[PDB]
């Protein structure tokens, strides 16, 4: 788990929830002066140690919590590589360059970074099916980066997410539709 990811999830915990609290929780869930750095991996257990203890406090689902994120994270990743995103005139560029473009720019950007698997299909009723797979089971955190993309665009969405590996499948699907 690439330390931006961690940098996002402090701006949002700071921001809802005060620096001393994101310190704590840092102490709970990290080891010993803990700093992410942007560029660097760490334990993704430290990421779901903490988003965990923030949706047990708040008595929620954790995934409600991981989504959440998801689409505060889609802005946190646009602002700091604009150049990736500016590549895509739409939400349907976007989404179906997710495996091509974002999988290489990502790649060029950082070490030996950790993607999940995503593969989008366009079909002719216009409906994208994205088909997610990864040992992080983030799927809630991809769904919610996707409305965040929607955002982006000025797009409205729906999402169905019949197939998850939450319930034992080996991947997840989710079906996006684009409405006005
Ligand atoms: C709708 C659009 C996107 C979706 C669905 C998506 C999906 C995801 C998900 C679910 C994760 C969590 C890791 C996992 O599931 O295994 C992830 C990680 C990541 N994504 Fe994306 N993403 C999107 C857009 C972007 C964009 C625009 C960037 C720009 C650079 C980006 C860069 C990254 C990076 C750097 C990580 C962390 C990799 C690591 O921790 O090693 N993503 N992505
Ligand atoms: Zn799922």
């Amino acid at each position: 788990m690439k330390g931006i990811i961690f940098n996002v999830l402090e701006d949002m915990v700071v921001a809802q929830c005060g620096m001393s609290v994101w310190n704590e929780l840092l102490e709970k869930h990290a080891p010993k002066d803990r700093v992410y750095v942007s560029a660097k991996s760490y334990a993704e257990s430290e990421l779901f140690s903490i988003v965990q203890d923030v949706a047990q406090r708040l008595n929620m689902p954790i995934q409600d919590v991981v989504k959440a994120f998801g689409q505060f994270l889609f802005n946190g990743l646009a602002s700091r590589h604009t150049d990736v995103v500016d590549k895509f005139d739409d939400f349907t560029s976007l989404v179906m360059g997710i495996h091509d473009v974002i999988h290489l720019e990502v790649n060029k950007l950082y070490h030996e970074p950790s993607l999940p698997h995503i593969n989008g299909q366009l079909l002719p009723n216009n409906q994208i099916a994205l088909r997610y797979s990864s040992p992080r089971r983030l799927c809630f955190c991809a769904e919610g980066l996707l409305f965040g993309a929607a955002q982006h665009f000025q797009q409205k969405i729906q999402i169905s997410h019949d197939t998850c590996m939450h319930t034992g499948a080996d991947h997840c699907m989710l079906i996006i539709e684009l409405q006005n």
